[PDB]
């Protein structure tokens, strides 16, 4: 068979695709192939490239593809168009567990761009840093190695952030605890931080979480693969989902693969499944190669196939019957000071205001971490952060402290507390409107113009990729190009009725091209004839 035939191929430790698979390919591809990105970590090209200059390395389509592109599988991300010269730069953070030194780390890179650095937490529970210039690449690089941290493969064609759940191995409710596998496949992925080229040419990115929650945190329905807890015979292990992806084309939530695997097999699953769509996938356009696509194409049953073909020992049981998520459960707020499984413990969850962070507020996280906590931070999907392990005796000291007063409070006002939004304008190139500032002073206003009790979800999104997963908020915002009064103005797509947890849904689109200044009545509005809300 023609379409069973492995489309890549091992060649020298990297995984190229083959001759006879370059019809109608896309210019990804063609890069991919002009040059495998994994030299650049792996056989240290980066040291190299660090010292060509920004205009030398302009002058080559090579190198300028270098920068712009391959550069993205070490975690580097070329802002040409708002921050020329700079990268943004994108962890593994598996489970988006942080140590207060990792965090001291960052920091300490952030503030050497003084007012061009800063950070955020991301909506896959992740910390990217922002300002880095090429020169200072390969002491980042040791840098993030001696704080027990990667930048591998967390962008472009390849495995992102595994998501789990942020209240792991303290949450008094949980599961099951997700960071041993969360952090096994990261592992795996990154084969143990010196890169792992079996699947760094995937067709596209492919995104992985584990559920430990009947909160469902972790998002299955919209991963690639999701990780269902479940017990089959009396052994525990995980059903699994596939195919869940948003793009500007379409998006499609998880389906059953009809497959369970014990707890020890979610490596060799994901490996399994990783090389399928590796081998199978779609190449040609670019709008049609996420892995839902090959799901579709071959069906759940022909994909399934292919994936017990790659199993250790040619076996894939058939789903279990009943999991272990409560169907019926009103997901917690984790904002604010909470019980710990532990006894005389609690977490206390702190409001990061849609997820940015400078240098110094990166700081004091971490020293609060280490005087109140026990100098670990839980990042989370909302672009939040937790201090768990707060000894309760501690819990008032820390309430205290002038950060929880003048920036991340324990206790935002209800529209803030749960207000998502994507990088923006701001920096990202591909951007269409200003989302973080405008977000925050859209909400200001709303709020100052309802009494409102539901914690409604606002989920707020630059362009059609949807990085701020608009089609899962109770309101979204998709930044387009609109007209006011003849003048071209940032406007948004409104979405209504996404949900999350286990009756989720997607929102579709409620009003087209709404002007952005003619935003506030709509969703006071919105707020009033849906959620609850009482007006002036
Ligand atoms: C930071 C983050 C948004 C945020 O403010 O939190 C982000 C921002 C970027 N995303 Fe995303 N994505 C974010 C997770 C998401 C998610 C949410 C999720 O994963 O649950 C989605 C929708 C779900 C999904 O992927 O199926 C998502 C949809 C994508 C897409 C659409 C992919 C597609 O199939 O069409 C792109 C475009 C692309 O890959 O070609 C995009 C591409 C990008 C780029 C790399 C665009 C670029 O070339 O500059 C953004 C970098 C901007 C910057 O400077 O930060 N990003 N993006 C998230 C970082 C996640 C992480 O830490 O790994
Ligand atoms: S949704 Fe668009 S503007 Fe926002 S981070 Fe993603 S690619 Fe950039
Ligand atoms: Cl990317
Ligand atoms: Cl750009
Ligand atoms: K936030």
């Amino acid at each position: 068979s023609e379409r069973l035939e492995p489309r890549v191929e091992e060649k020298d430790g990297y995984w190229v695709l083959k001759e006879k698979f370059r019809q109608g390919i896309n210019p990804a591809e063609k890069a991919k192939i002009e040059k495998e990105p994994m030299k650049l970590f792996m056989e240290n090209g980066i040291e190299d490239l660090a010292k060509i200059s920004l205009e030398e390395i302009e002058g080559s389509k090579l190198t300028k593809d270098d920068i712009d592109v391959r550069l993205k599988w070490l975690g580097l991300f070329h802002r040409r168009k708002h921050h020329y010269g700079r990268f943004m730069m994108r962890l593994k953070l598996p489970n988006g567990v942080t140590t207060s030194s990792q965090t001291r780390y960052l920091a300490s890179v952030i503030r050497k761009y003084g007012k061009d650095g800063c950070a955020d937490v991301t909506t896959r529970q992740n910390w990217q840093i922002r300002g880095v210039v090429l020169p200072d690449v390969p002491e980042i690089l040791k840098g993030l190695d001696e704080v027990g941290l990667t930048s591998l493969q967390s962008g472009m064609d390849n495995v992102r952030n595994p998501v789990g759940n942020p209240l792991a191995g303290i949450d008094p409710h949980e599961i099951v605890d997700t960071r041993p596998y969360t952090n096994l496949l990261s592992q795996y992925v990154t084969a143990n931080f010196r890169g792992n080229p079996a699947v760094t040419n995937l067709p596209r990115k492919w995104n992985v979480c584990v559920i430990g929650s009947h909160d469902l945190y972790e998002h299955p329905q919209i991963n690639d693969l999701a990780y269902m807890p479940a017990t089959k015979d009396g052994r525990f292990g995980f059903n699994l989902l596939v195919g869940g992806f948003f793009s500007p084309k379409r998006c499609a939530e998880a389906v059953p693969l009809d497959a369970w695997v014990p707890a020890d097999d979610v490596v060799p699953v994901c490996k399994a499944i990783l090389e399928a769509y590796r081998d199978l996938g779609t190449r040609g356009n670019r709008q049609k190669t996420r892995m839902m696509w090959l799901v579709d194409e071959l069906g759940v049953e022909g994909f399934r196939a292919e994936v017990v073909k790659r199993m250790p020992q040619q076996k894939l049981d058939r789903e279990s019957t009943e999991d272990l998520v409560q169907k019926q459960w009103e997901r917690r707020e984790y904002l604010g000071v909470h019980p710990q499984k532990q006894e005389g413990y609690s977490f206390v969850g702190l409001h990061i205001p849609v997820g940015r962070v400078q240098a110094d507020d990166m700081d004091e996280l971490a020293r609060l971490a280490d005087e109140y906590g026990s100098g670990e931070l839980r990042l989370t999907v909302e672009q939040n952060i937790i201090i768990p392990n707060v000894k309760n005796s501690k819990i008032e000291a820390l309430l205290n402290e002038p950060l929880l007063k003048n920036r991340f409070s324990t206790d935002p006002p209800i529209l803030m507390k749960n207000l998502v939004a994507c990088t923006g304008n701001q920096f990202c190139g591909k951007a269409i409107i200003e989302t973080k500032a405008r977000s925050m002073k859209i909400t200001e206003e709303v709020q100052l113009l309802v009494s409102i009790t539901q914690p409604v979800r606002m989920h707020w999104t630059g362009c059609p990729n949807s990085c701020a997963q608009v089609q899962v908020a109770d309101i979204g915002f998709m930044g387009c190009l609109t007209r006011k009064e003849g003048k071209t103005v940032e406007g948004a797509d409104v979405y209504l009725g996404g949900r999350i947890g286990s009756d989720s849904h997607l929102g579709d689109v409620y009003k087209k091209s709404v002007p952005c200044e003619d935003l506030v009545p709509i969703i006071v509005d919105l707020l009033v004839d849906n959620f609850g809300a009482v007006p002036r």
